[PDB]
RNA sequence: UAGCUAGUAGGUGGGGUAACGGCUCACCUAGGCGACGAUCCCUAGCUGGUCUGAGAGGAUGACCAGCCACACUGGAACUG
RNA sequence: GGCGUAAAGCGCACGCAGGCGGUUUGUUAAGUCAGAUGUGAAAUCCCCGGGCUCAACCUGGGAACUGCAUCUGAUACUGGCAAGCUUGAGUCUCGUAGAGGGGGGUAGAAUUCCAGGUGUAGCGGUGAAAUGCGUAGAGAUCUGGAGGAAUACCGGUGGCGAAGGCGGCCCCCUGGACGAAGACUGACGCUCAGGUGCGAAAGCGUGGGGAGCAAACAGGAUUAGAUACCCUGGUAGUCCACGCCGUAAACGAUGUCGACUUGGAGGUUGUGCCCUUGAGGCGUGGCUUCCGGAGCUAACGCGUUAAGUCGACCGCCUGGGGA
RNA sequence: AAUACGUUCCCGGGCCUUGUACACACCGCCCGUCACACCAUGGGAGUGGGUUGCAAAAGAAGUAGGUAGCUUAACCUUCGGGAGGGCGCUUACCACUUUGUGAUUCAUGACUGGGGUGAAGUCGUAACAAGGUAACCGUAGGGGAACCUGCGGUUGGAUCA
RNA sequence: ACUAUGGUUUUUAUU
RNA sequence: CGCGGGGUGGAGCAGCCUGGUAGCUCGUCGGGCUCAUAACCCGAAGGUCGUCGGUUCAAAUCCGGCCCCCGCAACCA
RNA sequence: AGGACCGAACCGACUAAUGUUGAAAAAUUAGCGGAUGACUUGUGGCUGGGGGUGAAAGGCCAAUCAAACCGGGAGAUAGCU
RNA sequence: GCUCGCCGGAAGACCAAGGGUUCCUGUCCAACGUUAAUCGGGGCAGGGUGAGUCGACCCCUAAGGCGAGGCCGAAAGGCGUAGUCGAUGGGAAACAGGUUAAUAUUCCUGUACUUGGUGUUACUGCGAAGGGGGGACGGAGAAGGCUAUGUUGGCCGGGCGACGGUUGUCCCGGUUUAAGCGUGUAGGCUGGUUUUCCAGGCAAAUCCGGAAAAUCAAGGCUGAGGCGUGAUGACGAGGCACUACGGUGCUGAAGCAACAAAUGCCCUGCUUCCAGGAAAAGCCUCUAAGCAUCAGGUAACAUCAAAUCGUACCCCAAACCGACACAGGUGGUCAGGUAGAGAAUACCAAGGCGCUUGAGAGAACUCGGGUGAAGGAACUAGGCAAAAUGGUGCCGUAACUUCGGGAGAAGGCACGCUGAUAUGUAGGUGAGGUCCCUCGCGGAUGGAGCUGAAAUCAGUCGAAGAUACCAGCUGGCUGCAACUGUUUAUUAAAAACACAGCACUGUGCAAACACGAAAGUGGACGUAUACGGUGUGACGCCUGCCCGGUGCCGGAAGGUUAAU
RNA sequence: AAUUCCUUGUCGGGUAAGUUCCGACCUGCACGAAUGGCGUAAUGAUGGCCAGGCUGUCUCCACCCGAGACUCAGUGAAAU
RNA sequence: CUUUAAUGUUUGAUGUUCUAACGUUGACCCGUAAUCCGGGUUGCGGACAGUGUCUGGUGGGUAGUUUGACUGGGGCGGUC
């Protein structure tokens, strides 16, 4: 669900937020919680390598077990949580054998059910049944891009992803990116769907509601002076220029993809 | 014309009057009215009747019959 | 007095007060009418006198002033309060066709993109021609894959529906209509100011999405110019999760209910029958196309699904320019 | 002298039917901007009375209750004064008179939208015939005017739809 | 294909 | 400031630079198409080539003067 | 409840006055601007010169900056005073 | 010394740091002191600083550093594992009577108490560096309880009147006693028990975690403060004695009730919202290791140590910081009446201070306050300055608005003292009578006494009842600007920058991008509703053309063309 | 117009008189649609403009009063 | 001498495939019941990344440098 903020005293007026009922707010499963240390926008070689950073209210991290060391286990979905770390919430996965690891929160937001793991595992959502067994047209989520390396790929809120083809020992899946790609079918997935959605309904309102979020504001180019970016202030109006990045790059339409090691698996682009 | 009261809405004991009344001083409560047109401004006294027409309806009240209001303009008491 | 079209039913469904309401035995007697007691003065309108030049007028008598107030009577009928009655109405027994509604599943032509081959100056189009795509392989042709709108033909003397409308294939859920012999309440009904509900489109709003087509704008032509048609492109929009609006030729111009009447050609759907020598026929309800008799309208025509005939309820009309 | 298959299609005519927003009859009819002298209304920086709501200024006389001090008509009286009024004071209610912000109406205004009339002009040629791009309705984007281009609806259209 | 335009006013009714 | 152009039968500009030499599209009048004007196709008349001179065999052009115009422009005590 | 209004602590400077051989190479008064916040503050750490840090001023980086502070090259160089 | 006066959330007072004898005693005046100077936060010589418990060390750890082996970098230097350090965070024991010129949670005197070691007897599995539990930590909001405290009463000690009066109108002094223990109370928290058990707790587990069978209730926890107790001692006004009284003891009164009360204590509680909020160790407990009439454990009893650092004096201050005996600054901390919600503003308590040249003078004038006739913004670049306004509730309140605001709009009315109803009622609090039980920090009923709102009526008073201080001037036209933020330390305080919002675009993850000799990092423990960047600036109207230049995206035939 | 050179453009309104202020022009030698153009409220230590309240700002300045000026005694400078 | 099958085959590319090179930004084994990454085995990629010599292009990120003399002060035009 989402709601806007009465404008009742200055500031309120634009304050749009994502909220939900069926899900819980608490604190974490201890035994899955670390503090996980700022960086503060620099590196070991003592230098700025990042930008927007620093401050914010205080916050710790939800440990989520995205590369996974075993199969055929049965489990339960104990919880369905809230995260500040993550725009997709989260699940508590509660294992036959007394053991527990957290998971994106599954679309359908219900608890206290059960879910099977391996090849044994019937074709139904939440199973850990890898692509090699399932039909095409099912739903994945999480998909793992490359298989044995746990959970990339289509993972942030309202996520879904459709297994479209299949090319022998390998299945094709599209993406809202315009991009077509082929992964090895050894792959786990979440073999379902991933809530929230809304998250992009979200509106600030206001010029200090980021800062509590660990975001610092930033000059423009064209505003500081001419020795820090590549822009740099005149005289009214001046520019003269093509615009670019801090670092020269130009900010429209010059591309910079440069990998050329994998190109076997996208299939299309832009599409 | 979509707002209108507030002695208004419903009770209590004196005082005032020929006499009803929140007439009038106290005290006991918080409503009452209205689109099914409350209420307020603009204009205007009303009627026996007169004028019109086949009548309904419309217009109109001087002059001849009958009330009200008003007395430089505003305001206070007496007399009865 | 009018509301199909001159002037008007206010785009379409539900519905409280308001207003309306079958048939019969009681009962109240407000309304009504009856009867009586008061009133409708003086004038005045009308008829006939008196008196002042005629007459007016001022006066005398009649006749009027069809009205109004009350107290008794009657209760046909409206209101009101009891009580029946089964016909209106609603409920029920049984089911069908179709684009009626809802949620999901799904596919192809053409096109474009993805990935490639066969092959060479054309493509596409006009009265005639460019631009553009095009030799860097455009068009043609074909293999594998995928997207999206709209769902070709059927398709119209057709269905379903309150209007707008709604079609494509399958499944689940689901609204409303219609009839015969009986059953049940026993006037429970009809309409309805306000009230509560519903878009073909275009647009906007929050977020997506872009093949097809295309406002705007560009390129080239035609031409006086061409702001149009032609033609190479193309945004918004169309599509979707939806929201807001109430928009129109929402025009098949018929507000909603009730009832009487004249024939035919034709189709469908119930329901009941047939001395069914039929490859079917006939009653009787609902829907329903097109001619046609009466009657209404200036005229077209309406024509039993009325614009004939006639009760109940709610809105609208009274020159145009200007609005 | 020659040419004439044969009337497909122009010019100019006739009859017939369908349209007609035609009728000195297509040299018909017809739309609006612009030029311009006016008239009324709307909008309006403003200029200003009329009038009034609410909350408030105000305290003359009057009425109701108090009422020192000083006094004195009628009653009482020991003839000294006593009683109540007077006077002079007081607590209420209080005629005028004075503002603050609202509301509303009539006057009035630079400049001005749209509308009707006069100047028959300038501009193109938008609807009526199949009206030279079928028309129209709602609604966006454009547009010197008149319009034009789209999506859906409907013929107040039309060529064997 | 393309080929536009034409002010206002200006007739018949017998005694 | 200083710089660079234009002045061409009536209108507005090609021409010039490259010397063997006066124009185009309109305009004016008269035709052709017509009932007629436009659109359109033809016919006809007229250049101090701003204008005074220079120079040469020879021009509007080479080139000085006397005027008329525009564009950049006043960006220094 | 509160990137609201009052306001002491704290934070900060719109005006007038004082001070710049002044108590002081930024302190003072009187009216103050803010004051649960994009707040402010105690403490430590991390970032360094053609580099840092900056809601980004040739600002800040210990009185210092169109390259600070210290030393070395250095007894720089000066058609000139 | 007495008196007068000023400050009184400070001009009172407690304490670390950091400074460095400033604390004590003497004599030196030469120098010092913005003046004498006999004085000393001066010069100089000597005196004084005691710890099982304090605060620190040990233990544990954040940010971060240090870092063998290992790695990058001509190099300087950097990275980083095993490990190791480290505060502004977490952990064992402390309070205060005695007092000397100067010393004391340290000695003296009492009481409290923790950790490590040694060892016997009896019986006997103990135990990590690992595993679990806990430690444990967002910011506000709102009742209750409580206490040093407040203010009277009583009591003991004293006063009773030169003065208007002071034996029912009294006044002053005093009325005190820790940490901690025991009881286990306000306030606050809340399911256990008995049994078996799987691939989990990257090894082990009897403890967690999870699965099944069984079974029980009304108990399980935390504890401020009271009381006892620490303490028949201490403290105590008053009384008394003796050797050089040159100090140093002896003695000793009252020692209590009422109500209100914190910022402190219950409390990091509870409640509440949100941006969802350190870890480890001690401690409890499970097991791994290792070992055995050892060590450990359970019970009884003896017993050795508490080492390591600091301690005087200052303290919002002429002992710190500002070169100064400096218009100033400095980390922690407390806070009563009377009015008021007062870390507002006024006067004062407790308490301190009269501000480091002094004395004449008393002139226009200057620095700065107070008052002003009549007129008023006429002045001035500028109502600039000055002056006024200033509180609460009720009555009342427009244009415009993003419908929240504008609005405490504007404009005005009220606002003392006494009496009364209830001469003090409602809530709170509080002693009996009555009533009940295991019993007791006891409950039920009950409400004399204490504290005391809220409202109305009746009298009385001045010029004036927000009486003083402190505390909005008001409205209207326009531009600009969203509102809150940021700034050129000393000429700009803003319309700039930031910012909600927006377009365009890059980025498929070993992302793009950034640091940079190059690794390893940062992006991100994020993965296309995720991340990067540019500019414009929230919210509503919206937002056209030119592809010639130059760049970018894309394209490959033809031509120029290097190494070779 | 925070843009207009020449411009107090020219004009209405605001004053007795207005280079500014308020509302226009369409003549922008030269605004202009994210180097965004168009626009409004609380509001801002924001420029201008109109009025009242209060006022020694101004008219004409007056009186009152600390601390300094003056004179001592101590200590006792300096730029020049 | 044409073009070419089958057999033999040098070579730079294009395009698949294979894999010992190389990688692991997977797993496993052990260091280590180690938050470095060393070795080993496997899975999956795969002849590349990366880097040095030659070389074309571009290259303010970075360096070094100048803009003559006269102009009756400086300048526009002029002058050498």
């Amino acid at each position: 669900a989402v709601v806007k903020c009465k404008p009742t005293s200055p500031g309120r007026r634009h304050v749009v937020k994502v909220v939900n009922p069926e899900l819980h707010k608490g604190k974490p499963f201890a035994p899955l919680l670390e503090k996980n240390s700022k960086s503060g926008g620099r590196n070991n070689n003592g230098r700025i390598t990042t930008r927007h950073i620093g401050g914010g209210h205080k916050q710790a991290y939800r440990i989520v077990d995205f590369k996974r060391n075993k199969d055929g286990i049965p489990a339960v979905v104990e919880r369905l949580e809230y995260d500040p770390n993550r725009s997709a919430n989260i699940a508590l996965v509660l294992y036959k054998d007394g053991e527990r690891r957290y998971i994106l929160a599954p679309k359908g937001l219900k608890a206290g059910d059960q879910i099977q793991s391996g090849v044994d595992a019937a074709i139904k959502p939440g199973n850990t049944l890898p692509m090699r067994n399932i039909p095409v047209g099912s739903t994945v989520h999480n998909v793992e891009m490359k298989p044995g390396k746990g959970g990339q790929l289509a993972r942030s809120a309202g996520t879904y992803v459709q297994i479209v083809a299949r090319d022998g020992a390998y299945v094709t899946l599209r993406l809202r990116s315009g991009e077509m790609r082929k992964v090895e079918a050894d792959c786990r997935a979440t073999l379902g769907e991933v809530g929230n959605a809304e998250h992009m309904l979200r509106v600030l309102g206001k010029a200090g509601a980021a800062r509590w979020r660990g975001v610092r504001p930033t000059v423009r180019g064209t505003a500081m002076n001419p020795v820090d970016h590549p822009h740099g202030g005149g005289e009214g109006r001046n520019f003269g220029k093509h615009p670019v990045t801090p670092w020269g790059v130009q900010t429209k339409g010059k591309k910079t993809r440069s990998n050329k090691r994998t190109d076997k698996f996208i299939v299309r682009r832009r599409s």
